[PDB]
């Protein structure tokens, strides 16, 4: 029963997720911490989610400080749980990606490990995508594995589906390996279409969404990106699907309400996830929702009328809260590199093969 | 009686040092192997020494090659003394260093270690000075430890001195723990100045130095540095002792003819060591030189002569190479990250007390 801490922080930017976890048999869940993103560090990670000047000292900077929360929000959560950092095995830290080029053969996680485990005496598992890339791979998703061991199920073709800044499916056939890939856009653009417009982070229950009315000639338009066209393993994020990628698309059409955008984007993302998974996996009889984009309630009616031979529910019904799943995940993968078990599903990824992913910093 | 790879290129930029040991009673060089470094990644590296654009993607990039050079190297080496990988534990990497900033909290050392773990199929140790920077640490020297374990003569006092780029010194005093700082400019400025004259990387025997004369009024004024007049824990970089930084002390100055400024650089390099080696350690007996200044015949020379009470010599005298000093340390902490033993000094580094240095990247 070894128990493990999972620290998330997804490109959303939302804030930190951190869990803790008990290994046994199963993968339990016995603990969780949110951490809102403080406003500053928030917009410095984003301005180094773009080239720009004197890099390398503002992420040294950015990642003390993102370091700093990280550690008091395990402090809290272990204080709060009335046990000590020596009951603990290992947290398992994904860090902040800034930047992700696959293409390009990089990926690129802040978070200095060595920091974190001098902070809070605990051995610090991390940097779990570079060896995948280092392998060919495109170094996301890393769940699938986590979702395989979870809800890998014979009588059912499932596909589960995380839906936060971005979205990413894990497909479970019976017989066939684990696949999956980014899908496109979740949140991100309805974050960022409604943070330009008005100033608001995002769009509770989609509601401002549902007030709109879908443009579909626009749809189509955005739909006509290349990355929806790609089949097999891809992954994506802030260089592709952004602000300035979405004006790009509003110049040549007409003038349209916002509300009317905004609907545009959540079409956008369901279309995306809809057509894409059912491609992958015409058979799929249940899709199971986590991240953040369960709570949406204008996105979760929209996949299950899209996807109509297929039982669209969150995780919540099969046990696991969805804004925890990527945080028990990476829990999980320092338990995997501490057993020396592959953490990378190759058909995934594209890479090489199986491979131990992440590094050991000893408190 | 575990075989360790061990992988050093410093600040000179002049090469890759790779050397195999064997770690039973004590330590044996086995065998070394040099990599010259190329003249299109030697000024890239040089580029993300300075604040720049783009550097994460620059640095990124650049690092890939560096990886790849290394991992040439490793299988060269290997392939030349008949040895599968499976025969070599763990890599111990220090990366290249492309910025230093301390006073900043902060060490930037590039080198992806899974890429080169995927590439050598061997186990890497890397990432040793940040665990010491988060201590509240210099982060360097780091080498002491292990110039104790190797010199550590109690009938005897003497300084272990490694001339690269910069200078360093590890004072050995009987019972006294081990002591230790960057003394300022090895062969840095030497370099430097010479590049910027003729284009030569380095001043061979220093015969260019000999053949000037030393100048009173730039040396003093060259001396006039704070880093200098400081004790105790220290390190630099070209952060500080630059090119730039010369010619703010030449242009305070009249002209003077090249070779002079060379001599001088020579003899700021000897005075900067000897007093603060001295200051330190009055009663030193033995002075053993290791790194590429122990090649600059003038230089050892100048050493001899300013400190008369002590032996100066290579460490050749005693058994070791000069030239893979280095790199056999950096092997030696990748045994003793996997054993779990403290690689920083405290009295050396400045950091609230003894660290498991390094992080393992599993092949
Ligand atoms: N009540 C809600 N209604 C609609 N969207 C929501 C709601 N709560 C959260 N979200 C969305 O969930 C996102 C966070 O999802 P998350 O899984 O944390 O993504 P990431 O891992 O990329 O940070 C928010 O940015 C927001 O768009
Ligand atoms: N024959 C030589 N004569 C004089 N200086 C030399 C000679 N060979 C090497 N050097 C000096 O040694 C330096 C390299 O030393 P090294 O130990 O590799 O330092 P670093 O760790 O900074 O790379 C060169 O930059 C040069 O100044
Ligand atoms: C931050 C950094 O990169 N420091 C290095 C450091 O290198 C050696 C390996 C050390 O860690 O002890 C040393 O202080 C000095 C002289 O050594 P070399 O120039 O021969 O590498 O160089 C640089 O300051
Ligand atoms: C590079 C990167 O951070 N990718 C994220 C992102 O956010 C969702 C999706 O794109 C996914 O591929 C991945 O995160 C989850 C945790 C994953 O790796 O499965």
């Amino acid at each position: 029963m070894p128990r493990y801490l999972g620290l998330m922080s997804g490109t959303s930017l939302d804030g930190m997720d951190i869990v803790l976890i008990e290994q046994g048999d199963r993968t339990t869940l016995l603990a969780s911490h949110y951490l809102p993103m403080p406003a500053g560090l928030r917009e410095d990670i984003l301005a180094l989610c773009v080239p720009g000047p004197d890099e390398i000292a503002r992420a040294a900077e950015v990642e003390q400080r993102w370091v700093a929360l990280a550690a008091q929000g395990v402090r809290e959560l272990l204080l709060q749980q009335q046990m000590s950092p020596d009951e603990v095995r290992a947290i398992g830290s994904h860090g902040q990606t800034i930047r992700h080029e696959p293409a390009r053969h990089f990926t690129v996680q802040i978070g200095n490990p060595a920091l974190l485990a001098e902070l809070t005496g605990i051995d610090v598992v991390a940097d779990f995508r570079r060896r995948d890339v280092a392998a060919g791979g495109q170094g996301a998703p890393l769940v699938p594995a986590f979702h395989q061991a979870l809800f890998g199920d014979d009588d059912t073709s499932r596909a589960v589906l995380n839906i936060g800044g971005f979205s990413n499916v894990s497909l479970l056939s019976p017989g066939k390996p684990v696949r999956g890939f980014d899908c496109g856009p979740g949140n991100v653009l309805m974050d960022a279409w409604i943070h330009h417009q008005r100033g608001e982070h995002f769009d509770r229950d989609g509601a401002w969404a549902a007030s709109g009315q879908v443009n579909h000639a626009l749809l189509a338009s955005l739909l006509a990106d290349e990355f929806f066209a790609a089949r097999g393993p891809k992954s994506t994020g802030r260089e592709r699907f952004n602000l300035p990628w979405l004006q790009e698309h509003l110049a040549r059409h007409p003038a349209l309400p916002a509300a009317d955008i905004q609907a545009t984007l959540l079409e956008l993302s369901a279309r995306s996830i809809s057509e894409s998974l059912l491609d992958a996996q015409p058979d799929c009889e249940e899709v199971l929702v986590c991240g953040g984009g369960a709570f949406n309630t204008a996105l979760m009616k929209r996949l299950a009328m899209l996807m109509p031979e297929a039982r669209v529910a969150s995780t919540d019904e099969y046990g696991i809260p969805p804004a925890w799943m990527e945080g028990m995940a990476f829990a999980w993968l320092a338990h995997r590199f501490l057993e020396r078990l592959p953490g990378n599903c190759p058909d995934v990824t594209g890479a090489l093969g199986p491979r131990t992913l992440g590094a050991l910093y000893p408190a």
